[PDB]
């Protein structure tokens, strides 16, 4: 009943961005369920500031350490050096027994590097996703490869991601298939009774929900996307597009330039994860280049056109929910037009399934970690 | 006859340490033999200052860029941040077509990272060496793994190193077996006519040449080594040991403490590569934890006891020249004592062969690079 604090494994979770925070929040909550076995320490780089805080506030997570590294229009070098120097300091102070990193951000990479530089084991949550193209996604494909060679334990969401690691000669006895913790989060946010102003001003129109921020999509590719979206809106009078625009000033310039003040297109601030998941669940069609949206959509049964030349979510393609659209204006327009015009085409994409698991990934991760240390 | 400078591929070679410099010098020399096809740019981090300059002076190589990063008793984080920031600036200025990195130093890793952060292709000279132990050698095993996932072209010295990359799912069409460039260097330094004071004071004694600097060997392991070496000198009256002591203050403390002022043991400053190769060629036995010495010794037919728990030079073990001794004082003593006492044990290790190639690696590497770019 009382908590004995005297014999605990120090587990440090490290992340710095909105998507990492959403996917790591369930894991933090799960670590906290084992207070006599685990001292759970949360460290954030704050590679993101506002969009990170948005997530921390929903889950009620106060970091033990916060490096506050974000700069305006920061470079990959800014994040790499500020993150590394700060994390090395945190690790020397707290001396964790294992560092847990997530996915494929630059934070993921330098968190892994800092752990290695202190000879601290690394557990890679969301391990083994691949496009095999180091310039798509850039720099995320490289971040998850780099992290891959540093990690001591690999928590693969799916059988294919496990296979990817096996094919790279990782230790088979260090690879575990858990499901994606995205689903752990999703099952607690979605809810039957829900309203939002976006959904108020819709009337009985069909909602197209969009997000766009991939680094390699900046500039020409996003302009192509946005012009296709205006043409869809021109053609389909009963559609409203809602775009919670990423905080990157570059994205915002392009968004404002092409879509600003256009009727039935609503550029809004980033939604918190409860609002976003619930609005997504109630959407007719999503247009996105987001990674997490690709894992969430199948469970919601909501068709998604992926606005990239690659994806590392092949399981959502196989589920029917996801379709790769590329970044060419005419091709995006054509594919989106067919889904908004042809109900049978839409029907093929709207069967709900759970290719990314049952929302119990976090339990499995904590178990694996304890067993690894014989704790 | 005249050199047309107007249509050249910009090739930037990057390195920062003595061993990289020795292994890259032949390559820089060979790139320079193609002045109408290639603009050869040499960039150094000067992770090493004095020991790097010693090499550049022998080969007569004046860097185009010199970051001068070295700090006294620097950390891996020092190298990583100062190296990344400086190389990013050099790459943005020079805009090379390809960056060539060598081996497994921290410079190798952050040179590859800076290229990637500038979407510049990377060619990895000395690609695919593995112990599969990320703490032995530390951090070199991780550096070559990290560099491996970044590299576009892989110049493997040997069939086994190529196989290692193949087993990690590297693109087979980007892996090339060339021989090790260490041999390209060696064939030009060793000479039949040579003297040096170290050799004069030998009389007709047997020379044991030693070097020790591996990061994971600092402290207790080196102390074991050095105590073993004193005992060997005590037992074998006709032996003199020469130790060109690495500039790391930590090594120097241990060296001076245990081996300072001991009769028939000669602690000296680092030898230039001509002096070192020629003194090695004329040694009875080497005791080392150097990587380069392991590649050079077989071609010289000089037995080596490797003072590590691992090696990634298995081909020299197979040649008979190299024997793994570990870092235990009694074991090192025993193995060295047998080689200095038993002529048939020594004979087994002293047959010269060229398991690391024919000293034409650099030619092959430049050929591969030109063909890659259709130049
Ligand atoms: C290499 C890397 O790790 N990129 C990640 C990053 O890209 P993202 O494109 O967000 O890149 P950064 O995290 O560098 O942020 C660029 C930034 O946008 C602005 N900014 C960002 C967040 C914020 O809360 N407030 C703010 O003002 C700042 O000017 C800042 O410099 O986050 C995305 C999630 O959204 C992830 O999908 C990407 O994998
Ligand atoms: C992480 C890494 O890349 N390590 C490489 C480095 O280790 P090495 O042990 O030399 O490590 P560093 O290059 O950081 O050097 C520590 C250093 O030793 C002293 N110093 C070194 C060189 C010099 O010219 N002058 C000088 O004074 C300095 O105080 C300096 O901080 O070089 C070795 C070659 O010798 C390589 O086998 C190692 O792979
Ligand atoms: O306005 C938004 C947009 C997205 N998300 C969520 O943020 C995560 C994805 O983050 P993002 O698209 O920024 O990055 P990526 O997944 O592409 O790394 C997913 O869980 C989304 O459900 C959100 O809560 N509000
Ligand atoms: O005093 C010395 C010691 C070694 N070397 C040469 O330096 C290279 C290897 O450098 P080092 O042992 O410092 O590092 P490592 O090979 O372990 O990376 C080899 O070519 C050696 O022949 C040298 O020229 N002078």
């Amino acid at each position: 009943g009382p908590v004995d604090m005297t014999e605990r494994l120090k587990v440090m979770t490290i992340f710095g961005t909105r998507p990492e925070a959403i996917k790591m929040a369930p894991l933090v909550l799960e670590l906290q369920k084992h207070p006599e076995k685990i001292e759970s320490i949360v460290t954030v780089t704050a590679q993101h500031r506002q969009m990170l805080d948005q997530v921390l506030s929903i889950f009620g997570i106060t970091p033990d350490f916060d490096l506050n590294i974000m700069k305006d229009r920061q470079t990959l070098i800014d994040i790499t050096t500020r993150g590394l120097e700060g994390l090395d300091k945190v690790m020397k102070e707290a001396k964790p027994d294992i560092v847990l990193v997530h996915g494929d951000t630059t934070t993921t990479f330098i968190a892994s590097l800092a752990a290695f530089y202190n000879q601290i084991p690394v557990g890679h949550v969301e391990a083994g996703l691949r496009t095999w193209d180091k310039y798509s996604p850039y720099p995320e494909e490289m971040n998850r490869q780099l992290t891959g060679v540093m990690a001591d334990l690999h928590f693969s969401p799916t059988a294919k991601s496990a296979t990817n690691l096996q094919k790279e000669n990782k230790d088979e006895s260090r690879i575990f298939i858990t499901g994606n913790t995205a689903i752990d989060a999703l099952k607690t946010t979605v809810k039957e009774t829900y309203s939002h102003p976006v959904l108020e001003k819709l009337g009985n129109n069909r909602l197209v929900l969009m997000t766009a921020h991939r680094r390699e999509n900046l500039g020409e590719p996003m302009r192509n996307m946005f012009r296709a979206i205006k043409r869809l809106v021109d053609k389909h009078e009963d559609v409203q597009v809602v775009y919670p625009v990423h905080m990157n000033p570059v994205v915002r310039e392009t968004a404002n330039d092409i879509l600003g003040d256009y009727g039935r297109i609503h550029l809004i601030e980033p939604l918190d994860v409860i609002d976003f998941h619930n609005v997504a669940a109630r959407s007719y069609l999503m247009l996105t280049d987001s990674g997490g949206v690709q894992e969430e959509a199948p469970s919601l049964g909501v068709p998604v056109l992926v606005l990239r030349d690659t994806t590392e979510r092949p399981e959502g393609i196989e589920a029917g929910t996801l379709k790769l659209a590329g970044t060419d204006e005419e091709t995006i327009f054509s594919l989106a037009d067919e889904l908004l015009s042809d109900k049978e085409a839409h029907d093929k994409m709207s069967k709900a399934s759970n290719p990314y698991g049952d929302g119990r990934a976090s339990e499995r991760i904590v178990e694996a970690i304890l067993k690894h240390f014989n704790k």
